[PDB]
């Protein structure tokens, strides 16, 4: 699986590992995947970049609700559960990481069928076998 | 709904203000969603980086038809008609906030599964309830 | 390096088969990336929502501008000449295993600092 994860700017080099380690875990354990293939792609949001509502998000600091948003990308297959699993747990690993309000944390998820997925070239479907 | 705008540099300050107020305005009113609840991510495209049929933006004078690309991240069950509706009016919004033109926006719409989006770790369709 | 490919609908399934094999040699060579390394998703966009000046590439006709988007993350460090090459490469992989207009194809870079980049949960400038 592959997790896309918008964040703000202004977070320490320690808190980014932790969550790269943490998430990477997180959806391992609830996507059933091997740790080694879980890539995370961090990006930083200038302030002047995100909006909610229409506004800044340096200008709806109270109640706005900025903060991580996540896509993961994962292979069909996974049953409603596993993905409600897999949007809690990685949103928890990400609230504590970031020390981000829970509240605060959106993820959605995108399913990937195994002939749209490629791997060295190769159709997953095809390898797997 | 999410809305990640891929835009060139050089835009100003103010643009990139008035895309967020307008295009999110333009989302809220063809998604039926809350105001509050739309969220704009502005990446921007180095032309060195941004390519159109194999030849670098940068390369090419511009006219060249290197402009904006939307992806708007949409829940479920909104119609066909509603769908073009969001793309119409949000391709206005964008051309008209960078001074684009409007034959270069390229918007797409990609839809998420009830059941595949959270906040604060729980899924939209259950906070709902 | 990950390549997510925004293709229309319609096409075959040997030639997304040959669009996932010849882009990721386009990417793994001009990259200098690993083969295995090379990740591809194909997301399928109806021309319903797929938009055009404002209008949908399902009422526009072909070579309307409606083709291929493909956003390609790597790691930060390639010059621009083997980005512009990944980006020549990468496009005719594109347009000859979808029998797309070349013109009508789109490619984006995305650069990761290898601090923003994790792979098994470890940062990639540790892994590398």
């Amino acid at each position: 699986p592959i997790a896309q994860i918008h964040i703000l700017e202004g977070h320490s080099d320690e808190q980014k590992e932790t969550l790269i380690r943490d998430v990477s875990e997180a959806i391992s354990r609830s996507d059933d995947a091997t740790l080694s293939s879980v890539r995370v792609i961090i990006t930083e949001l200038a302030k002047g970049h995100f909006g909610i509502g229409g506004e800044l998000a340096s200008k709806v600091p109270r109640g706005g609700g900025a903060g991580p948003i996540a896509q993961i990308h994962i292979l069909e297959g996974r049953s409603g559960e596993q993905k409600e699993t897999l949007i809690r747990e990685a949103s928890e690993a990400i609230s504590r990481s970031l020390d981000a309000p829970l509240k605060s944390v959106r993820i959605f998820i995108t399913e990937i069928a195994k002939g749209h997925a490629g791997v060295g070239g190769e159709l997953l479907s095809k390898v797997l076998r």
